């Protein structure tokens, strides 16, 4: 008719690089340098599409035995606790 199957790897993994659902509004994305398996909107400093693996549902990447974010749930060394943005700093 108009379209045999899904496009590609690239409107995929662009659904991540935007934000919000753009094809695939369910599937998850498995970075395995953060250790963790989520779903497109992981906005803090995210890994890249290197070491990456997506699926249509978390329950695969459960069934591979990955970390479950549903919460783009943070962590950097200590967030609250410490920080220094730069390492521009010695006086004032
Ligand atoms: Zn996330």
């Amino acid at each position: 008719m108009k379209k045999a199957t899904c496009l590609t790897d690239d409107q995929r993994w662009q659904s991540v690089l935007a934000r919000d659902p753009n094809a695939d509004g369910e599937f998850v994305f498995a970075v395995r340098t953060t250790g963790i398996f989520c779903r497109p909107s992981c906005r803090a400093r995210h890994a890249l599409r290197e070491n990456v693996s997506f699926y249509a549902n978390a329950s695969e990447a459960l069934a591979a035995g990955f970390r479950p974010c549903k919460r783009c749930q943070p962590d950097k060394a200590n967030p609250r606790q410490h920080r220094l943005d730069k390492i521009t700093h010695a006086c004032r």
